[PDB]
């Protein structure tokens, strides 16, 4: 059948990609009716950046500050009010090319799609995961703020990040479209740090449910082991560890494989114990923590 | 910075993606201006594709046979010539939404970005690379044939894929708009198995140099070595070996990075030869062979 990582399509939401400047800065936005969000942090140079007050920087920005484009063509600002580190832009047109959408804040461990774009124009797409510690492994340069993550179930796009800044690590932070960051982390520029990357471990699970179906399956022993052995061996290992909604979450996979998820989780353990002697599961030589049960049940 | 396997965005191949039906046949066309391509072996069976005259059994099809659907909407074919392996549908309609287009055949070596549907309705997209023995690890799931594979340079579009089949191995593959197969296959369900598969080497080299880049360098050694010495280490691990153009092409990478191409390759040379002991370069544990150097700086 094969299996690859996977993005959703992305025709909806590169209709509502627009650019936006604020003077010599300028990143991306999303057009959505008549408004249109965007980081926050447009407002600042460099020189700001350092320690901004938001309340009073925008204090002196006009609306004949917010040049925004539409490709082509050109939209008239006509009232700017900002909601955490978002900026909403009132402007004279709706979206005619606006579907149907929502806001979602995702948890961590979920997935989505992400929309590169430079200048209101998108490079590209890729799917990508909600760390632990609240962050993404993304590609990301400058100009990429305001680039979206989104999901699609069902006709709706689901709206779930919006990207500020990278990290001194290199790994990338922003907010929902309520404007809240996820994570411990604000618009500036001081020594921020994030905490411990860990594994998604439910998924690597979904993972390796997903590599027995594909057929691909050196790696079962015969083992059970309790929920709890599993956990005291797994977090050892810096791993999630693992609810019995995990394992009601695995369930329809533990279904189509008669494979129990107890019987799965020693298979794992004895990953992590052995290693791999390198070999490669669906071809690869590390543990792929990205994909959720709904990601891999989707694709199947 | 960041970095990740990253495809095009799909809104303008979505807009000619149609679904297809030939009695209890259904599966993924394309519409582009006043005509529909997708595989001809939509014209059989099971009880057919084990030898199929094609030739033979068209003559048996009419025109309203083939069912073209356009999502909600339905389009009238109006003649049926069979081009190789596609499938030429003209239809009464033009693609509103046909955008500057052009079929191109690609080289075993380039990497390209599919559209994965099921009856028209695209489903999700990944980037790929055409095999050295002319295969594709994909994600194609029945009546994912039809389903394409595009590239865009400068808002043009460059079709260079369309899905046929999978293979017992559970690589796929498929023609291009020509309609001529990638490699030695036919559409048929004989027993073809593929060639050897080797790591395209170049793109590894251009992943390199992209590790280097994103500050991870944990692997560069100081050795020098010839470009035969490269090789006749290479070759040995089932790799591609390495021509003048490689290096030109490698060229403006090695110029970024002050780091010489021969440099690189001994250094690569040593991965081979020694291991990894268990690191990770750009977080991943194999070496990484889907990224062409011009993947790579579009990338940056």
């Amino acid at each position: 059948s094969g299996f690859a990582k996977m993005a959703f399509p992305s025709g909806k939401v590169e209709g509502c990609m627009v650019q936006v400047t604020c003077g010599t800065t300028t990143l991306n936005g999303l057009w959505l009716d008549d408004v249109v969000y965007c980081p926050r942090h447009v407002i600042c140079t460099s020189e700001d950046m350092l320690n901004p007050n938001y309340e009073d920087l925008l204090i002196r920005k006009s609306n004949h500050n917010f040049l925004v484009q539409a490709g082509n063509v050109q939209l008239r600002v006509i009232g700017h009010s900002m909601q955490n580190c978002v900026l909403k832009l009132k402007v004279d047109t709706a979206n005619p090319k606006t579907p149907k959408y929502k806001f979602v804040r995702i948890q961590p461990g979920q997935t989505f799609s992400v929309l590169a774009c430079y200048n209101g124009s998108p490079s590209g797409v890729y799917q990508c995961a909600m760390r632990p510690n609240f962050t993404i492994k993304g590609s990301f340069l400058n100009g990429s703020c305001g680039s979206v993550g989104f999901n699609i179930d069902y006709d709706c796009v689901s709206f779930c990040y919006m990207h500020h800044m990278e990290l001194p690590t290199g790994v990338h932070a922003g907010t929902d479209l309520e404007g809240n960051f996820y994570g411990p982390f604000v618009d500036r520029q001081t020594a921020q740090a994030a905490g411990t990357d860990t594994t998604i471990t439910v998924n690597v699970l979904a993972w390796l449910y997903a590599a027995v179906i594909n057929g691909d399956r050196w790696f079962l022993n015969r083992f059970t082991t309790t929920l709890n052995d599993f956990n005291l061996v797994a977090m050892k290992y810096n791993y999630e560890p693992l609810t019995q909604d995990h394992v009601d979450i695995l369930g329809p996979l533990s279904a189509q494989t008669g494979i129990a998820v107890l019987d799965m989780c020693a298979s794992l353990k004895e990953l992590l114990q052995n290693g791999m002697n390198g070999r490669t599961i669906l071809g690869s030589a590390l543990l792929e923590d990205e994909f959720t049960p709904f990601d891999v049940v989707a694709q199947c």
